């Protein structure tokens, strides 16, 4: 099958020159680590790189990045040649020169500042008519060769030195521009962006596949998430990585015409991509475009809906094309759209967590150097409720205050700014602490889903709960054939109860990060605030919101919030019913069961809750979090104080002894008071950097127990009513 | 770095001819408190006024008034060479009349309700060519020297005499009017037209700045409060 050809993929590494290629897939080629391997494609260009070692990539490709996919103007998807070339080559006479398109504003030496610190200790292979990018400057440049000595034979060496004339070239529509986006721009979106690679890859890349055969693909691909998480850069990046003619249909940008022709543009807007196929046809917004929900006014809206909506299902094959649409809200869309034909596919974005987080931070700062003290991980904590959007502007706000601290008292009274100051210009952690006070994040009312990074080790005691736990929802998702076999079906979800602080936050977040799923928490007064608010119909979004964005797990704090509402204890002149609980039953009943989904729901009043959500096939498992014992508290105090540095002093044995009612919860306070005397101490004697014994013995006057004592006697006589294990104590058979 | 040019700013005192610099800025250029500076900005014209004492401005920055500012034909963020003259100077004959836009409308004699208690125990360097506002008889007036004697070694003093013809004239566009209006036009809007002068100072005093770099400025700047804070008052100032 000529085992020389592999596929392209996206690389992980911010290098140009770098060729990503496993252990096991070196060695099929004979040829070592550190040399120049020629790669050979299609249009008659040749590339050559330098291949490094991967681990974790595949069975048999190879990874490239996007600078070095311009040269051989190939695309993802596509089938390459890689042939070794073991031969010694130098350098004797090299002209580059750089497009006007990217220099345009720069003065001074163009050598120093921008070709020294590019090909040092590096040893590139830089062959005839390559176009590559060099970051530096906080902007981007790119360079071309021109002419040089007769290629191959041309290797980047100290011995030669580099010239340059001075005037720029012009480009053609032949090489693609760098500046556009592409898949390297995306971060934190990797199990879905997936989703639509492999739906886009099949139509696109291969038109006539799906021309000859009559399997039908998917035409309408609809966007979800708050605004500025990046729908209009995945739609642009999935069609500029693809080959395809892309098609931006602004929102306003029909309603502003006058009747009649904003009706001819959406005519006009698909022949004209047919005739380009493949093409993909973008919508940037719908709120404005299709509000049929309330409105029920204007004349030409309705007209304009039902043009989108004779446009859509009047696809009938023909061309090639993909039609796309983004909308911010998904209850927001009329339910004719979403029949079958129309829109089928879903896809859901939400805020990146910390991991994604740093990703944008590192992807929009690429083009900008940082000094040493400059760390993003610290960065991509705080900012917790923020966008992909919100960085952008984080980050360019703090390059610009830069500007007016250093480059205020300057005054370079110059028509054009020079390169050999802008270079020099660091960014520290003093501009971006003002830029982190002045941003204000636009999404923090919405339900954010997070995977916690909270895991066994940072909850003390406790072990017998937690075998239950993995036993129950580790099993049925990773041995589906014992449960299939037998037929018997697994446990829809879990009740946990018991006295306040034992830590029943901590048991549902724990179980997240084990089994890679994500993790959904909903609050006391969350639920409160559908039932005060006579709107009960809010929690099918947060059921929908969980079942897209699997696996994943749900939470439920204190549930019994609602009947402590109404009387609580004494209750009132109604049962334990009430209209919030009444439609996460009937919710309940309806969810597939198959879905990599579990419900988790916590209390601390097993008395008021109500009988209903007990019976079979809704919440059987109940699972009771008892008092820490004393072999128990040692361990919780050793994972609370992980986080701070202590002393060799603190006797932690002899703080679970007298400890008896103390519940998880009831000894962080103790903590943290124990470490407000270390910096009040510390700020008093500055006009010493590590925690005293002293501390906690002050500490221990302030010891509250949350719980009282009547209420430990409750939860004892009702976990022995429940369980019942007497009379029955070991019966055997005769034979 | 050539130390001898300063950036301006708003000047904190209602006068018109004060100069505010610190003490230790006042020291680096080796000069006396009560004196008269020579100020060089752009477009060749000079400036002369008199400079004070400032102890909580700056490191290194001079604060000048609206009406001084309107002389060099400068505004605010923009680069000024400072050089001293100590010279003595006196003034012989001085002949000025103010523009027809601010005097309509008044009658009677135009020196004992506005020269004479403007000059008393001023000794203000006037420059030929300078256009000062005076504050009195509840309402904005403004003069202008069309000719006297050859600038420079020209001061008011009680030895000279005023007179004036009586006929106006017209003005042109190349001076900027006074009546607009200004950053001393704001009152109680300290934290947050600070956030503002520094948002819009980089995309407009630099065009050229921006142009080249691929930094994206912001655009939109929505302004709230309730109806007759101002907000048409600084988005005028600010342009
Ligand atoms: N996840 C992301 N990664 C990198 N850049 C992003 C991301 N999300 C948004 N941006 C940046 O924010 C800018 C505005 O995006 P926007 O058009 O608001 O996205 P959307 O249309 O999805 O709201 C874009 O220029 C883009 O570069
Ligand atoms: N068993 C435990 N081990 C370690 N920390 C605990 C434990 N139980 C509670 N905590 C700590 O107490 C704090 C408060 O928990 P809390 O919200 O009261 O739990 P719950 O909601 O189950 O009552 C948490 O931040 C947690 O870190
Ligand atoms: N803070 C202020 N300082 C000085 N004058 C003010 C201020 N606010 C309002 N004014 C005066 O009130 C007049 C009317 O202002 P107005 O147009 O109502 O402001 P806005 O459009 O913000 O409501 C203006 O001519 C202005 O001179």
């Amino acid at each position: 099958n000529r085992p020389n050809r592999l596929i392209v993929d996206e690389a992980i590494n911010e290098d140009n020159s770098v060729v990503s290629l496993s252990q096991p897939k070196m060695d099929e080629l004979q040829l070592f680590r550190g040399d120049t391997v020629l790669l050979k494609g299609k249009k008659r260009r040749e590339a050559v790189c330098i291949v490094l070692s991967d681990d974790t990539c595949s069975d048999e490709k190879i990874r490239m990045n996007r600078v070095v996919r311009n040269n051989l103007r190939v695309r993802l998807g596509d089938v390459i040649s890689i042939q070794p070339c073991p031969d010694v080559k130098y350098g004797k006479r090299i002209h580059v020169l750089p497009i006007d398109d990217t220099v345009e504003g720069i003065t001074g030496n163009l050598f120093e500042v921008y070709l020294k610190p590019y090909f040092l200790e590096a040893y590139r292979p830089i062959r005839k008519g390559d176009i590559f990018l060099v970051r530096g400057g906080m902007r981007a440049v790119e360079f071309k060769v021109v002419e040089t000595d007769p290629s191959p034979y041309c290797i980047v060496a100290p011995d030669t030195v580099i010239h340059c004339e001075g005037e720029p070239i012009k480009r053609e529509d032949e090489e693609e521009s760098l500046n556009e986006v592409g898949y390297d721009d995306i971060g934190g979106c990797r199990k879905q962006l997936a989703q639509i690679k492999e739906m886009v890859e099949l139509p696109l890349r291969h038109p006539a596949l799906f021309k000859a055969i009559g399997v039908k693909p998917p035409r309408g691909i609809l966007l979800y998430g708050p605004p500025g998480t990046g729908k209009t850069l995945i739609a642009r990046a999935v069609a500029n990585e693809t080959g395809a003619f892309f098609f931006l249909i602004n929102g306003p940008e029909i309603m502003s015409k006058l009747a009649g022709e904003s009706e001819s543009n959406l005519r006009k807007a698909f022949e004209e991509a047919e005739k380009n196929a493949p093409a993909i046809i973008f919508i940037d917004e719908l709120d404005a475009i299709a509000p049929k929900r309330e409105k029920t006014h204007g004349e030409v809206e309705r007209r304009i809906v039902s043009q989108l909506l004779t446009l859509m299902d009047g696809l009938k094959q023909r061309a090639h094309v993909i039609v796309m649409a983004a909308t911010n809200r998904p209850n927001s869309i009329d339910p004719a759209l979403r029949r079958f034909g129309r829109f089928d596919r879903e896809v859901d974005i939400g805020i990146p967590d910390a991991t994604g987080r740093l990703e944008i931070l590192q992807i929009h700062t690429k083009n900008m150097k940082l000094a040493d003290d400059v760390d993003l991980e610290q960065v991509a904590n705080e900012t917790h409720g923020h966008v992909g959007a919100d960085l952008a502007a984080l980050c360019s706000e703090a390059a610009l205050q830069a500007i007016r601290k250093k480059m205020d008292l300057i005054d370079l009274e110059d028509e054009t700014i020079d390169a050999e100051v802008m270079n020099s210009l660091a960014v520290t952690m003093d501009d971006f602490r003002w830029a982190l006070s002045q941003s204000n994040p636009s999404a923090l009312r919405e339900t954010v889903v997070d995977v916690p990074q909270v895991t066994w080790e940072d909850i003390g005691g406790l072990e017998d709960v937690k075998r239950e736990l993995q036993e129950l929802v580790q099993y049925p998702v990773e041995h589906p054939d014992k449960f299939l076999k037998f037929g018997m079906t697994p446990s829809k979800g879990v009740l946990f109860y018991g006295p306040p602080g034992c830590g029943k936050t901590l048991l549902a977040k724990a179980i997240a990060n084990e089994c890679q799923a994500n993790f959904i928490s909903i609050k006391g007064p969350e639920l409160l605030t559908m039932w005060f608010g006579e709107s009960e119909a809010n929690v099918r979004e947060i059921f929908d919101k969980a079942r897209q964005a699997a696996p994943c797990v749900l939470f439920f704090d204190e549930l019994d919030s609602i009947a402590k509402a109404r009387g609580g204890n004494i209750g009132d002149g109604g049962g334990a019913a009430d209209r919030v609980i009444n439609q996460i039953l009937t919710e309940m009943d309806g969810m597939s069961t198959k879905k990599n989904v579990f419900i988790i729901g916590a209390t601390n009043r097993p008395d008021i809750i109500d009988p209903a959500i007990l019976r079979p096939g809704r919440l059987d498992q109940l699972i009771y979090i008892p008092l820490p014992d004393e072999k128990s508290r040692v361990a919780i105090l050793k994972a609370n104080l992980r986080k701070s540095p202590v002393a060799k002093d603190v006797d932690l044995e002899f703080l679970a002894k007298m400890t008896n009612g103390f519940s998880g919860a009831d000894l962080t306070e103790i903590c943290q008071r124990a470490c407000k005397l270390a910096i009040r101490e510390s700020i008093e004697s500055e006009i010493v950097p590590e925690i005293r014994r002293d501390h906690f013995e002050e500490a221990m006057r302030f010891a509250r127990r949350s719980v009282s004592d009547n209420d430990i006697r409750k939860y004892e006589m009702f976990a022995q009513t429940l369980q019942q294990s007497r009379g029955f104590g070991s019966f055997r058979f005769p034979s």
